[PDB]
């Protein structure tokens, strides 16, 4: 007899004989998990990972939320997806586009894929922005499909979620968007549903609020995955195969006095090009915003045509600070993105840095905390830990986190 595969992007995923899950944690540098677990926080967890396959694994760069969800979500990087960062600048027109609508997205989902095939598919979200990407080919018309957010959950219906309002069925209210509870409520749901709804592929996703703000092993930091770790014991104790990553990991990137530490690339090529001559873009974020969450350490800038576009990048590199500047072809080739939707030079800033626009307008500080953030090379380091054993299973940077879905069915298979 013949094994039972659904191909996707070029990977071929085994059927799942049990469920298979995977869940993002976001934001989750692996010394948050570390210090949980050492903190006796954790015992779910703590023996998960004795008993099964745990690993170190490299998210895509940018190691920006929505790129690192949709590639786990697809099994694939941007190059083949489309979605590398929030938002991206056209030179003609001069208009910066958003990214996060499901019309960008450029290849099917491992969701789609199995949906297709007759399998029952769950995806969970805590922003709905996210839960209309992750979504898109899912239908809703024979009972095999969920797909809502934490955010949304009051608003979702039979015909376009699979379900009629998941905050009443959950018997939870609708969290507070800055806050745990909006990832909390992601976890429970997860388990409801696995619990009634029995599906065969199943994406938990969370948000990086308590990331940004807590460093690992402080109390908030150490209650959130404490928290998680009673779902996780849930979860796994129903029978399901189940990988536990996360899109990216999280970095302090301030000054020693707690202020933000900030490249100003728009007012460097300002200088250097003519004001506005080229564009800096921040991808971390939608490009409204300017209130420190728009810092981030990997940007793209779009230049002036005809300039010397090396002698650029070499007075870019020689900053302290910016780690990497490289070319639209070399960054498309290295870190698998796509030339189309990427600028003419990419900048990856050092660990406790970030990049920003310019001083003059200017970029708010609304928060106390000292900054925490991602996007650079020192954020691709997650985790990666499967309650089944795998000796064969890689280890970075050979292991992706967007292999989750392949070792999670592997496993279930
Ligand atoms: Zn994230
Ligand atoms: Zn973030």
């Amino acid at each position: 007899m013949s094994k039972i595969s659904v191909t996707v992007n070029g990977r071929r995923y085994p059927w799942p004989r049990v469920p298979a899950i995977a869940v993002c944690l976001d934001g989750c540098e692996p010394a948050y998990l570390d210090a949980a677990i050492d903190a006796g926080l954790m015992p779910a967890l703590k023996r998960i990972k004795e008993r099964g396959a745990v690993r170190l694994a490299h998210s895509v760069i940018p190691s920006f939320t929505n790129p690192n969800n949709l590639s786990i979500a697809t099994g694939s990087p941007p190059a083949v997806h489309g979605i590398c960062g929030n938002y991206l600048y056209e030179p003609s027109t001069g208009e910066e586009v958003m990214m996060n609508d499901p019309k960008f997205l450029r290849a099917p989902t491992i969701f789609q894929a199995f949906y297709d095939a007759g399998a029952r598919v769950a995806v969970v979200t805590a922003k709905d922005k996210l839960r209309a990407l992750l979504g898109k080919g899912l239908r809703f018309d024979e009972g095999r499909a969920v797909c809502f957010s934490s955010e949304k959950s009051d608003k979702a219906t039979r015909a376009e979620h699979g379900i009629d309002n998941a905050s009443a069925w959950l018997g939870r209210p609708v969290p507070e968007v800055y806050s745990a509870a909006l990832s909390e409520f992601v976890f429970a749901a997860g388990v409801k549903l696995l619990r009634e709804f029995r599906p065969d592929i199943m994406y938990l996703t969370t948000t990086d609020y308590v990331q940004h703000k807590y460093a690992p092993g402080v109390p908030e930091a150490n209650s959130f995955y404490e928290m998680f770790d009673r779902y996780l014991a849930e979860l796994d104790g129903l029978g399901a195969a189940i990988v536990v990553t996360a899109d990216h990991g999280m970095k302090p990137k301030h000054k020693a006095d707690g202020s933000p530490d900030v490249i100003y690339v728009q007012d460097l090529l300002d200088e250097w090009l003519g004001k506005d001559a080229a564009r800096v873009i921040l991808p971390i974020t939608d490009p409204y915003v300017v209130h420190h969450g728009a810092l981030g350490s990997f940007a793209t800038a779009y230049l002036p045509d005809g300039c010397d576009r090396s002698e650029i990048m070499a007075r870019l590199k020689a900053i302290q600070g910016v780690d990497v500047v490289l070319g639209r072809e070399e960054a498309c080739r290295r870190f698998e993105l796509p030339e189309d939707r990427i600028g003419d030079i990419v900048l990856v800033s050092s660990e406790n840095k970030t990049l920003g626009t310019s001083e003059h307008r200017h970029d708010l500080a609304a928060l106390d905390e000292p900054l925490r953030s991602h996007g650079g090379l020192t954020e691709q380091e997650v985790p990666f830990i499967v309650n089944r054993v795998l000796p064969e299973l890689p280890n970075a940077p050979r292991l992706r986190n967007f292999d989750a879905f392949f070792y999670a069915v592997t496993a279930a298979a």
